[PDB]
């Protein structure tokens, strides 16, 4: 219900991307069970578990607070094809639940929802999409020839 879904604005960089899909940066313990509350089904985690800020078991955390984990880590100086791939195939097995794909800050896990969103035909917008960017894709040359990449390799 509505009050549930107003109740996921404290988490760090929450973008809700469709109404089955939230991007975020990193929800603190508490805040996974208010994404349970709000109907989340699976939480796929970007954020490299070798991070200093990250859950010591963030499965631990996401299975506790009943839900699906889904652990896709991407490197941020390095982004790979196949884990795009990875995560198209996570949401294809996941198809019709709610999730959430996350990272710190929201720049991995908006970029990866821009991709799936664009090659699922939805004819995403760019900016709309990658807001927590704040415009600095330009910034990150290996970004952006993913997403160049992906792009093109999926039709667009
Ligand atoms: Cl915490």
């Amino acid at each position: 219900n509505i009050e549930s879904i107003e109740n996921l604005q404290g988490i760090r960089a929450l973008q809700q991307q469709a109404p089955q899909l939230l991007s975020s940066g990193l929800p603190n313990e508490q805040q996974f069970s208010l994404l349970k509350q709000a109907g989340v089904d699976v939480v796929i985690n970007l954020m490299p578990d070798s991070s200093k800020d990250a859950h010591p078991d963030e499965g631990k955390l996401v299975t506790q607070a009943g839900m699906d984990y889904v652990y896709i880590p991407v490197d941020w100086q390095n982004p790979k094809v196949e884990d795009v791939e990875a995560f198209f195939a996570a949401m294809d097995q996941h198809k019709g639940k709610d999730v959430l794909v996350h990272c710190l800050a929201n720049y991995r896990a908006s970029a990866f929802a821009y991709l799936y969103q664009l090659k699922q035909g939805q004819n995403p917008n760019m900016a709309q999409t990658m807001t927590p960017w704040n415009d600095e894709l330009a910034i990150y040359p290996k970004w952006q020839a993913l997403l160049t990449e992906v792009s093109a390799k999926y039709g667009h």
